[PDB]
């Protein structure tokens, strides 16, 4: 049965929600004040940690929002079922304008994606 | 249920999103007008459509291959709700330093449904170790 | 049953691994030396071909390491389950230096992600939804 904990790392965390019924992730708050340089990137904290299912994981996904107005794209996100360190976001600023990530911003969004895990099997020919 | 793909198109210029192979992850998105993405800068292209697709999937606005290596072009976000039903405009970054072109029509993206969970979130206490 | 075939077009080449049994990434090596240039890309060799089930895709995803390191992301990445050509890796440097990639180097992970492919149906209209 699927499931998504949370753990608070401090007292800053908001604990993720999702933003419309049938949406498909949890809005990922700041837990910190911090720039964006221009053309640079920045690794914004959550102050929580994470655990989902075995057959899935968490993608640190980027907001339209974000993207569309101020260029900010998300580096990185693939968080693996059984990593439990604090989940941080990695922020790419593609314009030539300094942004500033103020504490609480949503800054992206977690999506719990359906996986497979197979061993692999060598071949000689695919088909 | 049954998986479904249901699209609307909001003017003459939008086209019916069509896979590439049968087995091909994802339907092709095509671009509702003239426009440009601007050396590293970015754009909003319409594909005037709205769409639905299941619960417990999203539909994902993902690159294609092709334009990624020869305009080094990236989707700069691409998340698109199961209960969106608002326009569906796609958002290009452009990480190269020569403006890219957009004719109507043009493939822009493909679209792909991915399958998730979405189940309630849980505040603990300790999380078990790995 | 879920499958993951691996064909290698050379002996440069590497199986994909796993790191831990939950991961869910398979880590891709380079077959080759290169460079990703500062504000740039490369289309990165694994000289490898694979299968992945029907149902799914093989998406190949950013390591996180060199992404906050490097400032290096993946590009396109969306590798059909019916595609039998060699898997190059593209990435996108979004930083003012050099990425020096060498042989052997894990450069993505591979991702293969769970999908629907309904037959699309244009419609006169669509519900409209409690948002
Ligand atoms: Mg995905």
């Amino acid at each position: 049965s699927p499931f998504f904990k949370v753990k608070k790392l401090s007292e800053k965390a908001v604990i993720p929600t999702r933003g419309s019924p049938l949406s498909a992730g949890y809005d990922l708050s700041s837990a910190v004040d911090s720039k964006v340089p221009a053309r640079g990137k920045a690794l914004i904290p959550t102050d929580l940690s994470i655990a989902v299912p075995e057959g899935t994981y968490a993608r640190i996904a980027p907001r339209s929002g974000l993207a569309w107005k101020h260029s900010i794209d998300v580096g990185a996100g693939v968080i693996d079922a059984d990593y439990r360190g604090p989940v941080g976001v990695i922020l790419f600023n593609h314009s030539d304008a300094d942004f500033e990530v103020k504490f609480g911003d949503r800054i992206a969004q977690l999506i719990i994606e359906k996986i497979v895990t197979p061993d692999v099997v060598e071949v000689d020919d695919l088909d």
